[PDB]
């Protein structure tokens, strides 16, 4: 499948990210069992990236789009928009469905 977007707390609604801008997000990595593989709420760092340059996978590209300032959300990606069949060695194992909860903090 592609990214399922799930709403946690509301942004304000009208703020979305274009193309080149910078998202600062906090977000938690966990596998569909559950399991936490990573997370910049532990580092205490908030996580920046620019849309729209590939920083980021696929399911993040097009999910956080979706995203209004301010909302927290619920993220389903499947491996082809995530690792895909390689997966990630010791960390995310081949054809890995990942759910993220991410905060979409600012745009700059």
């Amino acid at each position: 499948m592609g990214v399922q977007v799930e709403t946690i707390s509301p942004g304000d609604g009208r703020t979305f990210p274009k193309r080149g801008q910078t998202c600062v997000v906090h977000y938690t990595g966990m596998l569909e069992d559950g399991k936490k593989f990573d997370s910049s709420r532990d580092r205490n760092k908030p996580f920046k990236f620019m849309l729209g340059k590939q920083e980021v996978i696929r399911g993040w590209e097009e999910g956080v789009a979706q995203m209004s300032v301010g909302q927290r959300a619920k993220l389903t990606i499947s491996p082809d928009y995530a690792y895909g069949a390689t997966g990630h060695p010791g960390i995310i194992p081949p054809h890995a469905t990942l759910v993220f909860d991410v905060e979409l903090l600012k745009l700059e």
